[PDB]
């Protein structure tokens, strides 16, 4: 168990990308000392027992990640935590669907489900609850390769039902976003319970009501979204069973996603004063 302090000087050229609820998100260059090399980087700078938390949970960030997870680097600590981690040149996944509602196919459509389920079940043996999993926090690596990140704690229509009502939070709940995530995806990005407030979420899921089968899916795929919401949690799948299936599907993509017959916003905002090698030094 150790952990890596990074001093601001090593830290270069920073330029805020969004304010987030839980704080701040910047970029810069990453010059680690004696290491001849530039790094493109992600900086989170957030905002009494929650700080004794912020240990034991980026203490787990030592170890190695897999390929789908996103991987810290290290802090800077100043007068606040900066947590470091390697940029991500194609920006957000939502974004990115969202922008890409006219190109995309279905090829690409599983190929991430697959990817998010086998981060997910990579986190799954290394003990540690996501409590976020959303469409907003999958970041795009490459147009084909993605990764998970976040983890570290109010959005209730991603939440499963204890995870509302007992706020306990399983694998298993980690699920229920996931299915919430897929359909997402499948929707192009659609906003789940549209103009359906809040406060009535959990009273109505109760009535075994649920999101409506998106346009562009078959029974097949849709199953396995209402698999994850079910209210009995133990009658939800194992993550290793998503990655299965979900590589079935990817071997006939087109019986199981039907579109018809590739750029980004953040990546084109990149290309000026500063991205290769993934650095996992
Ligand atoms: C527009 C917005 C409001 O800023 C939202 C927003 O995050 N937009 C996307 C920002 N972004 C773009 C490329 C890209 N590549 C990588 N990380 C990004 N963002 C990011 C998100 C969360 C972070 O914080 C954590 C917390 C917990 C765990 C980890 C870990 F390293 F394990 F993955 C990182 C950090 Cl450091 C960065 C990236």
């Amino acid at each position: 168990a150790l952990l890596r302090i990074l001093k601001e000087t090593e830290l270069r050229k920073v330029k805020v990308l969004g304010s987030g609820a839980f704080g701040t998100v910047y970029k810069g260059i990453w010059i680690p000392d004696g290491e001849n090399v530039k790094i493109p980087v992600a900086i989170k700078v957030l905002r009494p027992k929650a700080n004794k938390e912020i240990l034991d949970e980026a203490y787990v960030m030592a170890g190695v990640g897999s390929p789908y997870v996103s991987r810290l680097l290290g802090i800077c600590l100043t007068s606040t935590v900066q947590l470091v981690t390697q940029l991500m040149p194609y920006g957000c996944l939502l974004d990115h669907v969202r922008e890409n509602r006219g190109r995309l196919g279905s090829q690409d459509l599983l190929n991430w489900c697959m990817q998010i389920a086998k981060g997910m079940s990579y986190l799954e043996d290394v003990r540690l609850v996501h409590r976020d999993l959303a469409a907003r926090n999958v970041l795009v690596k490459s147009p084909n390769h993605v990764k998970i990140t976040d983890f570290g704690l109010v959005p209730i229509k991603w939440m499963a039902l204890e995870s509302i009502l007992r706020r306990r939070f399983t694998h298993q709940s980690d699920v229920w976003s996931y299915g919430v995530t897929v359909w997402e995806l499948m929707t192009f990005g659609a906003k789940p319970y549209d103009g359906i407030p809040a406060r009535e979420i959990p009273d109505l899921l109760e009535k075994g009501e649920r999101l409506p089968q998106p346009p562009i899916c078959t029974i097949d795929v849709y199953m396995i979204m209402v698999k994850c919401w079910m209210i009995d949690s133990e009658c939800r799948p194992r993550f290793r069973e998503l990655v299965s299936e979900f590589s079935r599907m990817a071997r006939d993509p087109q019986r199981f996603v039907v579109i018809q017959n590739l750029d980004s916003t953040f990546y084109r905002s990149l290309l000026e004063d500063d991205d290769l090698v993934d650095a996992e030094e």
